[PDB]
């Protein structure tokens, strides 16, 4: 019967609870065909092929090994308003807000979830192929990794999740017979298509929703088969799903990049920040320092996995394998790493393809060859004069980490590295200085708190995870400060960094990019025991910042802070933490929020 349809592997070497879940979403979703996959190259290439013929992907034959896919439209990102946690009861997931929508979180009930299911699974998988894909999220093997198993209709997924994860045939050895997390996927488009087909790219905007059920240790997600969305382990599992299993069994799970940064005497330490959107988060990570004798090297660009060891320190693991980075403005000048990175092996998505068969976008400042044309994201013809993008300002890369030329030795070492620093930020162009460090843990909890940035709007997106909280926000915010209390704790010193402050014209009055290592300069020093006191904390002191070798730097503006923004500032935090955490913020969190009242009082 069902193992009729299977055309690769075979069923009786699946775990039985591998098999019972792949057998009752079969039987659900229909599909002609069963792909267990394995995670050879040679699949994987068998799986570009079956995709050029189809016009899922083109080669890009500039390059070794690169494709690129182009997609519907309507289906162009991780999209936050189709995406919920579904609890038994409201507030695990969110808190209850004083007005408004919460904005930390978006719950479904289990009733509502239980119909829409059922309206979008049964059948949907008629006409298609049902690929069975084992991943690790952590080195694999290791007893800290979680392993899951995504059911897709979506060749693209799994070429992607081959990249993004440790995936196929030694993930199923190393499970045996453990538990997984069980991720569910359809483009929503059985066959014979009821509706066109934009680009070759299945999708099913209308009825996209990607939910989390955590409690059942299952990612369900329909109709966009966009990374965020279609790529369950990323923000699906090792954000949303582990933050909330780490509340649960002491650790941490953030949206975090990772890096080591060696100094000119041959000291290292590990560094995590969580930026939101568009704060040049893989170009930090894996930064080329423009200080003389630094060194800078690549944990992870995304996302961390945080548990204090034996002797109290905090230590990181990325559980991604593979960079899935937006592309737009990554050039040479601003991140000669990534771009060595992408050279080999790599998917693209919504980029330009050159006359030549390689990539372009916005920002890769890199002048075209007499006769080289361009065709848009859109298959059009394209040229500056249209007044569009020749590349979704979204779109991405997604490429194998072990690729990336200053990859951390340690980036899989199974114990995790030791964080001695956490970095939060945003992208604020007045009044928020370049860097500032925090008074105290609470004090640091309050900072990440408060994050917010310019997206004409600016947003606030505490520790950078708004669209992500596994659970109540409030709840968090008491996990995170708990974290004081835990015995013989080492923490990491908490800063906050701002690259985009701009003076009247609208001018960054920090050049950032390699210069940022002298920003990691000061933190790294401050970890090692100097200051000028602050109501926001403290900043460094005249000349403590390393300026030599660059232009002129207005330091003053750059590091002013006026009582008059900062009273806004913080009753600004005050309005929306009260608001939206309401009867679960922490009251070390009201004290925090007082005290900066207080000493911004005192100027
Ligand atoms: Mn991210
Ligand atoms: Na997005």
């Amino acid at each position: 019967n069902l193992s009729a349809k299977v055309v690769q592997g075979s069923l009786d070497s699946l775990p039985q609870a591998v098999r019972e879940f792949l057998e009752n979403n079969a039987e659900l979703c229909q599909p002609d065909h069963i792909h267990i996959c394995d995670g050879s190259e040679e699949e994987n290439g068998r799986l570009l092929g079956q995709m050029e013929e189809e016009g899922i992907l083109r080669r890009l034959k500039k390059y070794d090994n690169c494709w690129l896919a182009l997609t519907d439209p309507r289906d162009v990102a991780r999209i936050e308003s189709k995406t919920v946690i579904v609890t038994q009861e409201q507030r695990d997931t969110v808190p209850i807000p004083k007005t408004g929508l919460s904005q930390l979180g978006r719950w479904m009930s289990e009733e509502d979830f239980e119909k829409a299911f059922n309206a979008r699974f049964p059948g949907c998988m008629k006409g298609r192929t049902m690929y069975v894909i084992p991943f690790s999220m952590g080195p694999l093997g290791s007893p800290l990794s979680k392993i899951g198993i995504e059911l897709t209709d979506s060749p693209y997924v799994v070429a992607s999740m081959r990249i993004m994860t440790r995936m196929g045939t030694p993930v199923l050895e190393a499970l045996g017979d453990g538990e997984f997390v069980k991720c569910l996927h359809s483009v929503g488009c059985p066959l014979p298509l009821q509706k066109p087909l934009v680009n070759n790219w299945p999708c099913n905007p209308e009825l996209t929703l990607i939910a989390h059920l955590p409690d059942r240790r299952e990612i369900i997600s329909f109709g966009s088969g966009y990374g965020g969305n279609s790529l369950l382990g990323k923000k699906c599992f090792a954000l949303r799903m582990a933050s909330r299993l780490a509340k649960e069994e002491g650790w941490l799970a953030e949206h975090m990049l990772v890096l080591g940064i060696t100094n000119p005497e041959g000291e290292k330490k590990y560094l995590a920040a969580a930026f939101p959107s568009a704060c040049g988060k893989t170009n930090l990570a894996m930064m080329n320092p423009s200080l003389p004798g630094w060194k800078v090297e690549c944990v992870g660009d995304d996302i961390a996995w945080m548990k204090f060891d034996a002797q109290g320190h905090l230590r990181a693991i990325n559980p991604e394998n593979g960079f899935f980075g937006v592309a737009p403005g990554t050039s040479v000048k601003t991140n000669p790493n990534a771009i060595k990175t992408i050279q080999k092996n790599t998917i693209f998505t919504n980029v330009a393809e050159t006359s030549d068969g390689g990539v372009y976008w916005e920002g890769i400042d890199e002048p075209l060859a007499s006769g080289v044309t361009i065709t848009s994201w859109k298959n059009k013809e394209w040229s500056s004069e249209d007044g569009e993008p020749c590349a979704h300002p979204n779109s991405r890369f997604c490429t194998p980490a072990s690729q990336c030329p200053i990859i951390d030795a340690a980036w899989e070492s199974p114990e995790g590295v030791p964080i001695e620093g956490i970095i939060f930020g945003g992208r604020r162009p007045a009044g928020v200085p370049l860097v500032y460090e925090a008074l105290s843990w609470q004090h640091g909890v309050f900072v990440g708190a408060a994050m917010r940035s310019e997206a004409k709007i600016i947003m606030h997106d505490p520790f950078a995870m708004r669209p992500f909280f596994g659970y109540n926000f409030g709840k968090y915010l008491a996990h995170w400060l708990s974290m004081a209390q835990h015995p013989a704790a080492k923490l990491p010193k908490i800063f906050h960094v701002n690259w985009f402050r701009k003076d009247k014209e609208g001018k960054f009055l920090w050049p950032g990019f390699g210069e940022n290592s002298r920003v990691l300069e000061w933190m790294f020093n401050r970890i090692d025991g100097s200051t000028k006191l602050t109501p926001i904390g403290y900043i460094p002191k005249e000349d403590a910042l390393n300026l030599k070798g660059l232009g002129h730097i207005n330091m003053m503006e750059l590091f002013s802070i006026s009582k008059e923004f900062w009273d806004k500032e913080v009753e600004d935090i005050e309005k929306y933490l009260v608001d939206q955490v309401n009867a679960d913020l922490p009251c070390e969190i009201e004290r925090e929020i007082l005290a900066l009242k207080q000493r911004i009082s005192q100027m």
